[PDB]
């Protein structure tokens, strides 16, 4: 198989989201809809169920609805049980679970979605037509609750396969956090208090830790493509670290969190999030560019262009950042006025690196300016569109064109209005044109591109207004004119190829595991993959894509590189790292640990997992507010099973390093459940 074949689930770099809300898209089956309060088949009253079930899809499916789009991939809201009361609401009568995220049980379906042979029914259409099915899970939270109030909605209840494990009121077992909601103020305050009146969850608590693991492996078990994972700023990172591992060393899929940011929003803990927790990242911050450039008109192309060199240089895993213009918790992209603004963010999301996603509806023009008159019925299924159309053309460029899925990008031309990137990818190249401006022209001269000489024809055919160039032997463009709101992509595909690595996943693995390489020109005969320089075991061989099982080099993060069988070397895919074992979700606390303003307390310790040592990647800085209060510090760490480690706490601040003295503490990782260590800090 190919790194484009439907079955390659750690790759999505070639494909194409489509996200449904699935009971707002198709009502395939009338039987499974609600019944009473939960249901309106007016279609009307925006928090109840409408009734669009997997049936709904897969007719979509059948029908070539989606296909006919160049859809490869869905991503559909949590399939799992969700509460069934009705909530009151001043504004909508009543709010329900139709939109999944109040899980009652995470080992079930929700019904009024399907049965699981519904479910099945989905993997499978979905995978007769070469659609990779993304599921939504949601373990910060079961759904709305008030301790004091235990009548409210079902008090956040949760089940296990139908047995009660409890609620929020009453928590005697200590399976929900009791510190209030959070205010978004720190990123200790979203982790440890409740998401508005979500019942958190406490994933340090043992049971907790392994239901979620044996429920995500339920659905693995269904056959799953990828899992978007909602809420991660609001989980511990080293839980969910642990929890990714569990996911990869069961049978490893394409897994992406919903980590929100703000216009011109920053957040380190989002930066080292995608670069360490085994999971990539829904693009908030090509999001949020895109709608300042292309919709809300509050920056320009140069803008854009910052964008797309600051998010390159931060994230180690650019390919895999999931980008989109809007979302089920967006206003709709398109807000009236002239569609030219959504086709060309859509084009620039469609031919711009990672995995776009395309929110359902887009392609229909659908409006609605917040939750929920962003989440109405799907309108139509008109095939002629012009959005349907750019999705068309533009979306198998992923699979025939390597640049588009895998390549570098580069800014060839910009002014406010203008951007003309390119996208390479060893001889591979594509260029495209944008002039936002709807009603001035601009005249380009002085470009300069990677394609071979020759004459280009837009690949959309004029569809944005787009025509061909003509470029010389040294690179030049023939001057032309880039008409108002005018997009034209212009390409080139080698014939053959040097040995080129454009994806490696899973990005966090361990010795005796198998990842993934995925590229051109690797030869059919097999080669050498090396793990810096140590060579790994060949599972498969093929031009496009090898497997490759993991040495037992020394844990941490290693640079990967191929060499084909006549001894060609291919560039190196950087960082990805090997584990030291199984992990587990360890607690660690230290008291006493007093400190200056501006002074906090961070943990190192002598596995990959803590740094090895290295106090400039110390974990933390540690947090001290919420389950324990300074001068006790703590914090939830990923640490490999059945290890004995040795750690020390530190302090820091702008300049200068304080130790424990006295031995390093020492501590045995639990085999297979969450632990707490606590110790006192050492003069
Ligand atoms: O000619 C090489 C030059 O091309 C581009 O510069 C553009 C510039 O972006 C436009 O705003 C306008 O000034 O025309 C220039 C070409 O004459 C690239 O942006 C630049 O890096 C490159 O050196
Ligand atoms: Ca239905
Ligand atoms: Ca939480
Ligand atoms: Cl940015």
């Amino acid at each position: 198989a190919s790194d484009t074949a439907v079955s390659n689930v750690v790759n999505y770099s070639t494909d194409v989201i489509y996200q449904i809300v699935t009971d707002r898209f198709v009502d395939g089956n009338t039987s499974n809809n609600p019944t009473g309060d939960l249901y309106d088949p007016t279609h009307t009253s925006l928090k109840k169920y409408f009734g669009g079930d997997w049936q709904g899809i897969i007719n979509k499916i059948n029908d070539g609805y989606l296909t006919g789009m160049g859809v490869t991939a869905i991503w559909i809201p949590q399939p799992v049980e969700n509460i069934y009361a009705v909530l009151p609401d001043s504004t909508f009568g009543g709010s329900t679970s139709y939109h999944g995220y109040w899980a009652r049980d995470f080992k079930r379906t929700n019904p009024y979605f399907g049965s699981f042979t519904d479910f099945q029914n989905l993997i499978n259409t979905a995978h007769a037509h070469n659609i990779k099915v993304i599921i939504d899970f949601a373990p910060n939270h079961t759904s709305p609750a008030s301790e004091t109030d235990p009548t409210y909605a079902e008090n956040g209840r949760l089940y296990d396969n139908g047995t009660l494990l409890g609620g929020y009121t009453n928590d005697t077992n200590g399976y929900f956090h009791h510190y209030g909601g959070t205010d978004f103020s720190s990123y200790e305050d979203g982790i440890y208090r409740n998401l508005f009146d979500l019942a958190d969850l406490n994933q340090q608590n043992s049971t907790i830790d392994s239901y979620l693991k044996s429920a995500i492996k339920v659905w693995l078990d269904m056959g799953i493509d990828g899992i978007r994972l909602d809420a991660v700023k609001h989980m511990p990172f080293g839980w969910q670290k642990n929890f990714m591992d569990s996911i990869l060393s069961y049978r490893p899929v394409f897994t992406f969190g919903e980590w929100f940011l703000g216009t011109n929003e920053i957040d380190v803990n989002n930066t080292y999030f995608a670069n360490e927790s085994g999971m990539s990242l829904l693009d908030f911050r090509f999001s949020q560019k895109v709608r300042q450039v292309f919709r809300d008109n509050t920056d320009t192309m140069y803008g854009l262009d910052s964008m797309i060199q600051s998010t390159a240089s931060d994230y180690n895993f650019i390919n895999d950042m999931v980008t989109f213009i809007d979302n089920h918790d967006m206003d709709r992209f398109y807000n009236g006025g002239s569609t030219r603004p959504v086709e060309q963010a859509l084009a620039f999301t469609l031919t711009s690196r990672g995995v776009p996603a395309i929110y359902y509806g887009t392609e229909q023009y659908m409006t609605g300016n917040g939750d929920p008159y962003n989440r109405a019925m799907m309108t139509s299924f008109n095939t002629s569109t012009t959005a349907y159309n750019v999705i068309k053309k533009l979306a198998p460029l992923r699979k025939s064109n390597p640049a588009i899925a895998y390549g570098t990008t580069q800014q060839r031309w910009i002014n406010n209005d203008v951007y003309i990137y390119e996208r390479k990818f060893g001889n591979n190249v594509a260029l495209v044109a944008i002039n936002r401006n709807l009603s001035t022209s601009y005249n380009i001269t002085g470009l300069y591109t990677a394609l071979p000489a020759g004459t280009y024809t837009d690949v959309l055919g004029g569809l944005l207004n787009g025509n061909s160039i003509s470029v010389a032997s040294d690179g030049s463009v023939t001057p032309f004119t880039l008409s108002a709101g005018e997009v034209a992509v212009w390409q080139y595909v080698s014939s053959s190829n040097s040995p080129l690595i454009g994806h490696v996943g899973p990005t966090m693995t361990k010795a005796g595991q198998t990842i993934t390489i995925d590229g051109r020109g690797f030869g059919t005969t097999s080669g050498q993959v090396l793990f810096g320089s140590t060579a790994g075991t060949i599972v498969s061989w093929d031009d496009t894509e090898v497997k490759v099982k993991v040495p037992s080099v020394t844990p941490g993060k290693y640079n990967i590189s191929l060499k084909t069988s006549s001894g060609a070397t291919s560039n190196t895919y950087n960082n990805i790292n090997i584990l030291t074992g199984n992990q587990i979700c360890v607690r660690f606390v230290v008291n006493n640990a007093s400190t200056v303003y501006g002074e906090n307390v961070y943990l190192t310790g002598n596995v990959a997992e803590l740094g090895n040592w290295d106090t400039s990647k110390a974990i933390g800085p540690m947090f001290n507010q919420v389950v324990y209060q300074y001068p006790t510090w703590y914090y939830d760490v990923s640490v490999p099973a059945g290890t004995t480690i040795q750690f020390k706490f530190i302090k820091k601040n702008g300049n200068t390093i304080t130790w424990e003295g006295g031995s390093n503490h020492t501590y045995t990782v639990p085999s297979s459940s969450t632990g707490t260590v606590i110790v006192n800090w050492q003069q």
